[PDB]
């Protein structure tokens, strides 16, 4: 869905990757040269130092069997071989059948995990279901005010406390009026700060702590949202909260408006989690379910 | 396919849009009356105020870097600026692979939604596929003997139940008689009162939940079908349906017999939503897939 609408916000990242080595292949037989010049066309657009050796080794290996002596004949194969690992990561979220579906939401300050979260529980709100937001991230006054706004103009219950209180009891009592209203999927927000990186670590267990008190299989998911266009930084902030909580899920924002694209195969390749949803642009429908086969396509079509 | 006849179909809207314009750039130079002529007979045919904007603001920069003193000259990047509005919603429907795909039909009523579904029903069955009707328009009894009748007449099967049923339980039924029988494509009809009493949106909300209860895909396609004789109250329409279900797809209905073809370009601006199917007469084939480089052509066509 809305297919035409991927392929343009791709465009930036479509100068150097997919269809913007079509241009590197044209008229060109294959020597090592050009595999090293694809090499430092994958680095460049921030696919990552492990993932381009494996597609590098790969389509070598690849078009050594096949006895290719053509360079533009490598574009089949390269697309395959990207392919192979998105479609390792695709999975699309359930939220069906719970009582209520807990979606605990961590990341940075930034990244637009809040966004993220509208989007969400419009689209829910959208397939008949209940939703109810958690304002976890207690400590910034003003992004609670603007969320319990955003609740009143949507008609979204939105569960808060004062300024500075404990998330986990914020979120524990959220749980219970979930649990009270008949609400389908909560979502709960949650603080951004790495500064010190123990204490948002520490937070985000307790946290889970609390909710099984509640109910033992609850959180159903850990989402992640990260920021394509930070590049390499969210590898590392999917390192970071992969090992401390256990990540079921990634959404990746912001790939409209950036040459980064090559993230998404970083992610997927080095961590193998789901992805759940991709950011492409402002509007509710820009908050994607990601199907591998579609990105590929998006991002190898010949305009 | 058929497009000496989608030209023919045109014909009304071709007076002020496409080929109506060689007259207002005939013998004439470049200048602000040219470009204030050419916006109110966009506005005129119901191309939009911000669409307008956005093709006299486009038009007017690319004859003054290209550098361009004749006004026949601006037919072509005119035809190209209004193709490129139409080819970001240019994405046929593929009803493939599904056990059964599930369309939902969603619109006012006297847009066109029954005819619709009735000839995607007979286009399909031309296909090789099995098709299966939902008459979820529930209280509308004569409607639902109508499509009964049509079944019958046309060897497709079609769920129904008692009048003012619960459009939500016909709506199962149907998914679980398509899974039992083997059916490539269901498509389910839905009322079309935008009275508040009626609580439509409420009850296309409850349609999809239960329909996740039995597949979370469907409903595969939400599509709407709006009629291009209603100028903007088409592009109303489709920002009601959008914010409260989130339309995949829209049938713009009727464009013959109107001069008002100017809705399309406006719906395609606006939402950006994929325009499955257009309906240009009383025929099967009268509704087609929309092919944005054909609408151009034959809008442009001389
Ligand atoms: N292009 C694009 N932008 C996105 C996308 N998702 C989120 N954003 C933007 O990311 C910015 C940060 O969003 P938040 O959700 O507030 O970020 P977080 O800090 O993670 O949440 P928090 O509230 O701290 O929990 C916002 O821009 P600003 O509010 O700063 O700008 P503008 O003023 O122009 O709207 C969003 O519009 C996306 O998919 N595509
Ligand atoms: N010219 C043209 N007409 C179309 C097209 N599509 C639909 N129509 C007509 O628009 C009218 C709407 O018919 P319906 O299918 O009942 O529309 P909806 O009311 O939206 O469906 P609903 O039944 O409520 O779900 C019908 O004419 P009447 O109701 O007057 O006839 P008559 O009344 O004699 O049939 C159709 O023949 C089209 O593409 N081109």
């Amino acid at each position: 869905g809305f297919f035409a609408r991927l392929k343009r916000s791709l465009l930036k990242t479509k100068e150097n990757l997919g269809s913007g080595f079509i241009s590197l292949f044209r008229g060109k037989k294959i020597d090592d040269d050009l595999f090293e010049e694809l090499e430092e066309q994958l680095l460049i657009a921030d696919v990552g130092v492990e993932t381009t050796r494996k597609i590098i080794t790969n389509l070598t290996e690849g078009a050594s069997r096949k006895q290719l002596r053509d360079a533009e004949a490598l574009y089949g194969l390269l697309k395959e071989e990207m392919g192979e690992i998105l479609a390792k990561v695709d999975e699309p979220l359930n939220v069906e059948g719970k009582t209520p579906f807990v979606i605990l939401m961590v990341g940075v300050n930034g990244v637009g995990k809040t966004t993220t979260i509208g989007k969400l529980a419009r689209q829910f709100e959208q397939q008949g279901k209940s939703v109810m937001l958690a304002a976890g991230d207690t400590f910034r006054a003003a992004a609670v005010e603007q969320l319990q706004v955003w609740g009143q103009r949507n008609n979204i219950p939105v569960i808060a406390q004062h300024t500075g209180a404990d998330s986990a009891s914020v979120i524990f009592d959220a749980i219970q009026a979930a649990k009270a209203r008949n609400i389908d999927v909560l979502i709960a927000d949650t603080a951004g700060r790495l500064q010190n990186k123990s204490h948002l670590m520490e937070e985000l267990k307790k946290i889970v702590r609390v909710m099984k008190k509640l109910d033992v299989e609850a959180p159903h998911e850990v989402m992640l949202t990260i920021d394509a266009s930070t590049g390499q930084n969210a590898v590392s902030q999917a390192k970071l909260f992969h090992e401390a909580v256990g990540l079921t899920g990634i959404t990746l924002t912001k790939l409209d408006g950036t040459a980064k694209g090559g993230v998404i195969f970083s992610v997927a390749d080095q961590f193998g989690i789901p992805i759940r949803y991709i950011g492409v642009g402002e509007r509710i429908e820009d908050l994607r379910p990601f199907k591998a086969d579609d990105f590929i396509e998006a991002l190898f079509a010949r305009e």
